[PDB]
DNA sequence: CGATCACGC
DNA sequence: GGCGTGATCG
């Protein structure tokens, strides 16, 4: 069965043809500054394996990699591009990324290696990466003969699969989504990840010191009030202390026992002194374990930067995710956690952090897609949509919607369109099921086009087998025709939500591409650091801030044209905290 | 490795 | 209600 190839000792001219499938293998999951273990090239002239020490120290190979006119087809080009950047080598000319192609054709497939993508087209002449490298503790690069055969088979699969994938993308009207949106975005994400974000490590260490002390204090107080020691970090052990020893009322249950969630503890606070201590301990512990220790573990000691990886081929709706570290979930809502953001600083002296965010983008997207006259008029008047909803469902004037009311209208605005029930909304708003049913009815009376959207998009999903977003991303929903009610219900909620969340994802991706082009045209030093779903974070010289204040919102506001305006709020400052 | 919890959008 | 990461338990 073996596949024929040349195990080359030196780079030859026929390896540098103007179209090739290229594999630049990085086996460590986190590819930042990781080793490249081998290279395979498949082109019109044959199949080749190259040792990295050789190829990457060859001026002609290096020049070929960087020549935009020499076209390469790859799988996970970002991984290769970033690992090359760490070696001071530029990769250009990537015209097809099989990972991004498979992701667009069906995100549910969970494609995370060439073999899985190949399976989508009945191509099985390549092994899964896990079969070759093993997993976890057993993980390891095999001897050269086995490694080279594997890389060549992956390159040969990419070579064969480009056309069928591109054909199906075209049938799906996703060809531009790949070539004009996702692939250009991949390069931008590569730059952002490689740039990293600088952190004030001394500040983090200091916070960590103060957290460890307070943690020790609250822990003893807790054991003192409980009349005993227990593992506070065990919801089960906690439940026993709270509901069996101290006999606090059981306000909520989970599947396997008593709930001890923050919301429940908040309701129990009045009942006993131990409760406030538990919340405090949990708050401190989250900051310490997840954020302080997590960030300090991954900061690069030479530059003080952290380098996330944006997974561009994971979420079912077309969002990015962020890992190791996750820079999309740094605290902000509560001041204590928000202080962590003080430790995220500009990479150079006399630079500043600039943050821009798409105010209520999901509801603006809903207004556009549903063509609800009331929702559209509200955004055209630049009303605060949560206050306007508060006004409609509670039947009050603007002047009398309290902050608590706005927070509630938020819950209604987030929940209804995404398929919340009367039961769940009642839980959310701490009112009766019947009370919540009345608000939902009033909501649909106020926003009838939204009701019509929910009905129509579910009907369409049932008819076509999938739902789509503004720029033609798709999500298949086979469960929407399940004879099982609960299973089907989940699918109906996905049908209503995906087009909204996914269109918002399309828009910000396009804005990132538009933004980078404008920044380059203007020769600004400003560059992107992070995306957090509906916001973009940049750093730049202080001397560029006035230009950015006009440029960034304009670019983001103009990324797409909807039936209502896109609104962008922006702030800058000396740290991410201050960009508020 | 599923549950629970807590953080973001 | 939707989409994520990850700490921690058992
Ligand atoms: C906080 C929160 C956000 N989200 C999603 C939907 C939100 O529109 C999006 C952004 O969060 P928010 O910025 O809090 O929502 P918003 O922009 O609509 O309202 P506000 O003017 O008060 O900022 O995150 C939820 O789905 N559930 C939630 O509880
Ligand atoms: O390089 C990211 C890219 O690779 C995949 C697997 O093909 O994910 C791998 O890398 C991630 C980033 O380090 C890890 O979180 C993940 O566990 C690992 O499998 C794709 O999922 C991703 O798009
Ligand atoms: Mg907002």
């Amino acid at each position: 069965a073996k596949m024929a190839f040349t195990l080359a000792d030196r780079v030859t001219e026929e390896m540098l043809a103007d179209k090739a499938a290229l594999v630049v293998e990085v086996v460590e999951e986190n590819y930042h500054a990781a080793p490249i273990v081998g290279i395979a090239v498949v082109n019109e002239h044959g199949r080749f394996f190259l040792r990295p020490e050789t190829a990457l120290a060859d001026p002609q190979f290096v020049a070929w990699l960087g020549d935009e006119t020499k076209k390469k087809s790859m799988f996970d080009s970002k991984r290769a591009a970033v690992a090359l950047k760490w070696k001071g080598i530029e990769l250009c000319g990537v015209s097809f990324d099989l990972l991004l192609a498979a992701y667009l054709l069906d995100p549910a497939q969970g494609v995370d290696d060439v073999a899985a993508a190949a399976k989508m087209k009945q191509y099985e002449a390549v092994r899964p990466d896990e079969a070759v490298y093993g997993k976890g503790a057993k993980r390891a690069v095999p001897d050269e003969p086995v490694l080279a055969e594997h890389l060549v088979r992956k390159a040969a699969a990419i070579w064969e699969l480009e056309r069928p994938f591109l054909d199906e993308l075209r049938r799906n009207e996703q060809d531009r989504l790949l070539v004009e949106l996702e692939q250009p975005l991949s390069s931008i994400l590569a730059e952002m990840e490689f740039a990293g974000v600088k952190v004030d490590t001394k500040r983090l260490e200091q916070m960590g010191k103060e957290l460890a002390e307070q943690l020790g204090t609250v822990e003893q107080r807790i054991y003192e009030l409980a009349g005993q020691e227990f593992n506070i970090n065990s919801p089960k052990q906690l439940g026993v202390i709270l509901f069996e020893k101290l006999q606090l009322p059981v306000l909520k249950k989970t599947k396997t026992g008593y709930s001890t969630s923050a919301d429940v503890l908040e309701k129990l606070a009045p009942y006993h002194e131990i409760v406030e201590n538990i919340l405090h301990y949990r708050q401190l512990g989250k900051l310490q374990s997840t954020y302080i220790e997590g960030l300090l573990k991954v900061v690069r000691p030479d530059t003080k930067k952290v380098h996330t990886i944006f997974n561009q081929a994971l979420t079912q709706t077309g969002r990015l995710s962020s890992t190791e570290p996750n820079l999309q979930n740094i605290p902000i809502r509560l001041e204590e956690g928000r202080k962590i953001r003080q430790a995220f600083v500009p990479s150079e002296s006399d630079w500043l952090i600039f943050a821009a965010d798409y105010s209520q983008i999901e509801l603006r997207v809903l207004a556009h897609i549903a063509e609800d006259d009331n929702l559209m008029e509200a955004f055209r008047r630049d009303l605060d949509i949560h206050t306007k909803t508060a006004m409609d469902i509670f039947q009050v004037s603007e002047d009398e919607v309290t902050p608590n009311m706005r927070r509630q209208a938020k819950a209604v605005n987030f929940g209804i369109v995404s398929g919340i029930s009367d039961y769940g909304l009642a839980q959310n708003l701490n009112i009766s099921r019947k009370e919540a049913a009345e608000f939902i009815e009033r909501y649909f009376e106020s926003f009838p086009g939204v009701k019509r959207y929910m009905e129509n998009i579910v009907q369409e999903a049932k008819q076509k087998g999938y739902v789509t977003t503004l720029l033609h991303r798709r999500r298949y929903l086979p469960d929407i025709t399940s004879r099982n009610f609960n299973v089907r219900s989940f699918a109906e909620r996905m049908a209503m939500n995906t087009p909204i969340q996914g269109s918002a994802a399309d828009i910000i991706k396009k804005a990132m591409i538009d933004l980078n082009a404008r920044l380059k045209e203007e020769r600004l030093q400003a560059h992107l650091l992070l995306q957090v779903h509906d916001e973009l974070i940049l750093e730049a010289p202080k001397e560029e801030m006035e230009r950015l204040c006009r440029l960034v919102p304009e670019v983001m506001e103009q990324a797409v044209t909807l039936r209502v305006p896109l609104k962008v709020d922006y702030h800058y400052g000396s740290t991410w905290y201050d960009a508020k």
